């Protein structure tokens, strides 16, 4: 079906999704390379190709831009709404302008070294992080996380349990009640979903709109562009 | 983190977690703006190195990784949504490669593909799952509420799709308030997954990543869709 310069094209390996639309009476073809979004474009001839990046007067690169909202933008949207439906704990300004998701679990070292992390952020108001309480590292890792949903604050006690290192005492329930058994099921295949098991799992939207992850105790630059600097 | 990799980071690389790496080295993944990269710590501690890493067998462990931590979770809600919808099943209900489809009754394109689809569906190796939707023309959500509320209506559709929109149909006095809801849950699903113009099609690559295809797939196309 395709223009012969682009079938030369797409015999170096690319797959084409769709046609677009281009400037200057090209028309424009979004394929993959290994998963990753290229672009290429038909010259006015009609009889070639260049496969690579178009920017404009302003300097953005336009191919960058179309592969981040038709390839990788709609799937980041919906995992985005999808934890911000979940019952997550609130660690900061409800109109912190920053949001960070973060799967946690009680008995995880890094997810409270991460907390510490985080501090000179939250408390100026800059940045919250929406916990979302995951019991699957230890024996004890579901009771914990219950009794701390079962905590008349659980998001203060969710605080306390991780400025104190996990010392701070609970008063652990006879067993997971019915509603936060499907809290920590849903907020796991929320988890699974999202590619992780090792926590922190760190989930933050970069400034095109994209969903962008972090896994372990980040580095200093990775944790400064989670926090929105 | 060691020189080497902050020599890296600069570079515009930003590091989203460490990994475990054959041979006394330590591995970091990261991104160059929408690009995964796998960087190697050596084992004397005082050199790093990005690029790809194969092992004896010719695969690609680099490739193999940023697939499976950074593009396969993506795909996933979206192939269990599409899963949960009311989908009309053409083929083999056991049929090893599954392919959704988004379509509406008065689509041109959507034909063409369901014919080049006919050698895959017939031999048993690709299903594919239509999630009808009325959007094209004023009689589209009738139509396509038409063949919802058919006898069989994944039988009504093949009929449908074959005859190029020329089998006759039933029509209803309405449409039902079930056959609404599926038509209503399916164009939102189209709509969060990015794509208006149809046939939207969405497939698993051989990595268990998701893929899409929009409009009429050329042979290329079709072959990876139908999971050659």
């Amino acid at each position: 079906e395709l223009p012969a310069p682009v079938k030369a094209i797409e015999k170096q390996g690319i797959t084409i999704i769709k046609t677009f639309d281009a400037p200057g009476g090209m028309k424009g073809y979004l394929g993959k390379y290994q998963d990753m979004g290229v672009t290429i474009y038909l010259t006015p001839d009609g009889k070639h190709a260049i496969s690579g990046y178009m920017y404009n007067e302003k300097g953005e690169n336009l191919s960058n831009t179309l592969i981040e909202k038709e390839i990788y933008a709609p799937a980041g949207r919906e995992m985005w709404q999808r934890m911000e439906q979940s019952h997550w704990l609130l660690d900061g300004k409800k109109d912190a302008p920053v949001i960070v998701y973060v799967f946690a679990d009680p008995f995880c070292g890094p997810c409270k070294q991460f907390w510490q992390q985080a501090r000179p952020w939250v408390d100026s108001g800059k940045v919250q992080l929406r916990t979302l309480l995951v019991g699957v590292i230890k024996p004890e890792s579901p009771a914990t996380a219950a009794a701390i949903l079962a905590s008349k604050d659980p998001a203060k006690t969710w605080q306390q349990y991780e400025a104190s290192g996990g010392k701070l005492k609970l008063n652990v329930p006879a067993n997971v009640s019915t509603e936060q058994m499907k809290v920590l099921s849903d907020n796991e295949k929320l988890m699974d979903d999202l590619g992780a098991n090792v926590m922190p799992a760190i989930y933050y939207m970069s400034k095109e709109n994209t969903l962008q992850q972090a896994v372990g105790l980040p580095d200093q630059k990775t944790l400064n562009i989670i926090m929105g600097n």
